[PDB]
């Protein structure tokens, strides 16, 4: 029954969507939250916040949706 | 017809996965380079850097 057999894989698959928007959404909010620390703390010449926003650059929203 | 239904719900669910997948291992290497800039100037006792220690272990 190929019915019964695509419904156990979707079934499967929506977890799998469900655990990876959360894991995916939980190590952006780190991003975010460390691109807020840098944010706030800008203008005071640390190059090691220079280091860590050239890494933050390519995860930035706006390349995700447009802003 | 619920076989072809389901076979293009599944189809529309590994591309999901493919596409969520990739992008939590992006977040997840950057977070990891974020990581390592962290460990490389402990002992400076930067308090930002403790800052952002804190985010990246955070649970």
């Amino acid at each position: 029954d190929e019915a019964a057999e695509l419904m156990q894989q979707v079934n499967v698959l929506k977890l799998t969507v469900e655990d990876l928007e959360k894991e995916r959404d939980f190590y952006f909010g780190k991003l975010r939250n460390i691109e807020l620390i840098c944010q706030e703390n800008e203008g005071e010449n640390d190059p090691v916040l220079q280091r860590i926003v050239d890494i933050l650059y390519a995860t930035d929203e706006g390349f995700v949706i447009p802003d």
